[PDB]
Parts: structure tokens; C-alpha cells; sequence
């Protein structure tokens, strides 16, 4: 009775409170839960493959996009039930995850409502061969199902980081001539990089940029101006995935809602 | 060969950075790491340690203090090596640390240099039936050997969060009339609780209170004032106590140095 979580070693704290929902449901059921780290090296990613299948799991939860089909095929070949959550990883497995459409439209129909209209959005903006650039998209058909147009629309970054906050207003554009009002931040603490750029170039949020974060974790909170955001329960989607598989005897994706939290970080223009 | 890593299922940030440092030194060695949480229900503890037995792990690194005796002892008794990470956990075993007392002297050494008489220490600072106050006793005696007196030393808190940080200075003391003019911080996220209180409250650091923290992670850099803190080399913690479970052939304390790195949120009173 033990099941086995797979976390990116680069990580927003999501997984944290992802592990939090997991364990609640697993001590419970009397399981034990193994953690292992997953890096981008090939070779060691089958050492840990070997971890799980030796330690008997039952059950594989995935965190990361970054797993490479064998694992997943070779752990179902071992009769190992393995989800993903927060992520929609492969078409053969089960998903728990916050509806990332529902999410950012959420945020788009918010900003359009409080009078934004040149909007960015900052942090994993970007296209790759492999991993589909989920928010990126998302983001781009919620402003054109809003009528907006391409010369509303900005981008910035390749990762959740508070770097890619800070330069995206700071060396990405020009500070003193932003060409949108508000910006969507991927991560929490691409929003705190946001801010961050702004206080140091004698500018203020929300007056002079427009914030909302995605995850709704602490930093949203100890913010000045705090962050209004989109707050993922991810809690309940550890909960969630480990009664899909206890419950468990085709595929099925679960999605499980999210709220927009007004804060202090966007301001009204109308 | 694996090797374990308990965690307590309540820690700041300081763990994953300890973790990167093990798990490096880990793939480098042929090993592959596992992690657990601890809660505080002893029931639950046990049955985590039968997943440390069972999993025929060479070596466990301790991280919690509250890791009862019985585990440490059924571990040793199984041949399984047991080392402690930033705290001294058990004379039986050996243990990596930054040193405790010169961390607390690094910084009232600094503060009393920039003119600071009445200091207090915020956040972990109470005493306990079965758990050493270090940071309490340690910042008394350095206070005490810099010939400062009991009227100049001040004390508050329970624990290493923000909410004792931001408490303190609400609802501990009169924050219109603070009667130090200094704050150490036992966490960096009691830093930035003292922050956002001063902050919240109209009044600005350090001008109107100087903070040190202890961790020096991320947090005293998104901070505004920048915190000085003393930055730990939690990966190098990791790196070496891993390399010291792989070159045993008696308990040692090794100690990593730490450095006081000087920011924006102290004011020199001279
Ligand atoms: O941009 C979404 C994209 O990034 C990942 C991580 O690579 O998202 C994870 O991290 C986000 C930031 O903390 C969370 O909002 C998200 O829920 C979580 O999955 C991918 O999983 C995702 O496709
Ligand atoms: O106050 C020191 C005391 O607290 C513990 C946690 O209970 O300290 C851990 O967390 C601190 C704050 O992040 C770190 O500064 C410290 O290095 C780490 O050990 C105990 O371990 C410690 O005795």
C-alpha cells in the first residue's frame, strides 16, 4: 500500500499544497506516500522508474509535463495506475486538474469588464516542439471570443519565474511607455516580479499596470499591493485524484473549479 | 540503492534547497533519493518508518526536530545510517549545520556596530518541554556578551511564520512606540511579516525599525526594503552530508559557514 508522486525538481510551491491533498487522502486509506524528484536527464529518469516499480506502488501521481511516454507506458504495463494533475499529460490516463480555459477567461472577461483592453500576458508564453503552450493559447482565444485583436494582444516569457516578471516590463518592453494597461501573470510570483519592476522604476501597481496572478498561493498575499488572483484549490485536486484511485476497479478528466480573489492589483479604467 | 529524506509536513523553503544539494549528490553517486513527510501523529510515524525499513534504505537524513527517539534508535538498530540536517537531533548520530551561536553573534555583532542597544528576537523564540530554545538562548547569551542587559533584550513568538512577524508588532508590542529598534528575524517570512506590519501601519523600515533575518533565501531578496540577513548554504549542507554518508569506513558535528549579507533594511543609529 504505497503510491508514489513524481514533482519536477523546478517547481512553483503548487506541488507543496498538491502533496498536502494526497497525503490527507492517503493516510486515510492507509497508504503511504513516496515522493521522488524528476529531473531532464534521460538516464536518470529510468532510475527513478526503477525506484517506483521496485518499491510496488499501486498508484503513480504525475506533476510535471516533462515525463517521457515510456515511463507512462511501462508503468501501466506493470499494472500501475498512474494520473496526472494540473496537467493533461496523456490521452491513455486520468487527469485532475483546474479547467485552464475557464481559468484565463475568467481573468480576460474581468479585465475587459474593469476597461482593459490592451492586455499581456507574462511567464510560460512560450511555443515548444513537445508541450503545448496551454496558457499562451488560452489566453490569445479568450481575447479573440472577446473581439479583440492582435495588436491588443502582448506576450512575454518562457517560465513561472520572478525573473521573468521583472524583466518582461523592465527589458522586454519599455517601462515608461508600457503598451498595455494590465498584465495576466502565469505564476503568482511573476506577479510579485511585476510589482517589484514597477516600485523600482518609480511606478505603482495598480495605477500604472493592472496585475492578476494565477494559483493564489501566499505570495499573493504578502504582496503590497496583494494580488488579486486566480486561486487554484489544489488541495482538493490532490484529494481528488487519490479517490479516483481508490475508487477505481476509459480515461476520465476531472476538473475542479476555481475562483478570481479581488485584491489590490487592478484598477478599474471606466 | 536509495536513501530517504523525512520531512516535516510543516517547514519554510529552507528544505527543497537542502533536498537539491542531496539530490545531487545522490545521482552523481548512484543513489536515488526518497522523500517522506512527518506529521506530528505518532501513529502516522510509524507507519512512515515501516515505508524507511521496508524500502531497505541505506541512509535517512533527518531535517525535523520532532522526529521521536524510538525511530532514531529502530533505525540504527537496523544498520541503516541516520544523519540530521540544521539541527542537532541526537548525540548517536552525526548531524550538518551552520552554526547556531555564531549565526546569532554575526548579526548583534552588526546591529550593536550600527548603533542598536534594544534589540528583540521575533518568531521561534519559546521555551518547551522536550526542544532546545537554541535561537533564544544563543541571541540572549551573545546580547549578554556584548555586556548588554536584560532591559535591552526582547523576545516574541512561537514559530518561524509570517503571522508571528506580523503579530508582533500588533498585537505584541505598541507599534507607535516600539521599545527596540531592532528585529531579529528567526525566518526569513517573519522578516517579511514585520515588513508589511510597519508597512500596513504607515510607518517605513528601516527608519522606523531595523530587520535582520535568518535563511537568506529568496523572500529577503523580493522584499522592499531588501532584507540583510544570514544566508545559509543549504544545498552545500545537503552535498556534504550525503558525501559523508558515502566516505563512512564516530558522530560528527560539521558546521557550514554562513554570511551576513548587508541590504536595505537597517538603519545605522550613529
Ligand atoms: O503555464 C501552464 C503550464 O506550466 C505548468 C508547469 O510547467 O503549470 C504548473 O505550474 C503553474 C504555475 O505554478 C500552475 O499554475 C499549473 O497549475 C501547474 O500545472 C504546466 O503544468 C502547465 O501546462
Ligand atoms: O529556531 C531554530 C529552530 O527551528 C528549526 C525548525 O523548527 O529551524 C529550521 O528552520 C529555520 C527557519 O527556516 C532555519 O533557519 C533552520 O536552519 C532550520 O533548522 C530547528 O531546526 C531549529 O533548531
Amino acid at each position: 500500500r504505497v503510491v508514489g508522486v513524481v514533482v519536477p525538481l523546478i517547481h512553483t510551491n503548487f506541488a507543496d499544497e498538491i502533496i498536502k491533498g494526497l497525503y490527507e487522502t492517503t493516510i486515510s486509506s492507509g497508504y503511504e506516500l513516496l515522493i521522488t524528484y524528476l529531473d531532464e536527464d534521460e538516464d536518470h529518469q529510468y532510475q527513478v522508474f526503477q525506484t517506483l516499480l521496485s518499491r510496488q506502488v499501486g498508484a503513480v501521481f504525475m506533476l510535471s509535463l516533462d515525463i517521457p511516454s515510456w515511463m507512462i507506458d511501462k508503468l501501466l504495463e506493470e499494472q500501475i495506475s498512474v494520473i496526472s494533475l494540473t496537467a493533461l499529460l496523456s490521452e491513455q490516463i486520468s487527469a485532475v486538474t483546474s479547467n485552464e480555459f475557464e481559468m484565463m477567461n475568467s481573468i480576460v472577461d474581468y479585465l475587459i469588464d474593469m476597461g482593459h483592453k490592451n492586455i499581456a500576458l507574462v511567464g510560460d508564453t512560450k511555443l515548444t516542439t513537445n508541450i503545448s503552450s496551454t496558457r499562451r493559447t488560452n489566453f490569445i482565444k479568450s481575447m479573440t471570443d472577446h473581439n479583440l485583436a492582435y495588436e491588443n494582444i502582448f506576450l512575454y516569457g518562457n517560465d513561472h519565474s520572478y525573473e521573468t516578471g521583472y524583466t518582461s516590463v523592465t527589458t522586454g518592453y519599455d517601462i515608461n511607455q508600457l503598451p498595455f494597461t494590465a498584465a495576466i501573470a502565469t505564476a503568482d510570483m511573476v506577479g510579485q516580479g511585476l510589482i517589484n519592476a514597477m516600485s523600482d522604476h518609480g511606478k505603482t501597481v495598480p495605477e500604472d499596470l493592472s496585475i492578476v496572478t494565477i494559483d493564489g498561493l501566499q505570495q499573493t498575499e504578502i504582496a503590497r499591493p496583494k494580488l488579486t488572483t486566480v486561486k487554484q484549490d489544489f488541495p482538493e485536486i490532490g484529494r481528488i485524484a487519490m479517490q479516483l484511485f481508490l475508487d477505481s476497479d476509459e480515461p476520465q478528466i476531472i476538473y475542479i473549479p476555481t475562483e478570481l480573489i479581488q485584491r489590490d492589483s487592478v484598477l478599474n479604467l471606466n
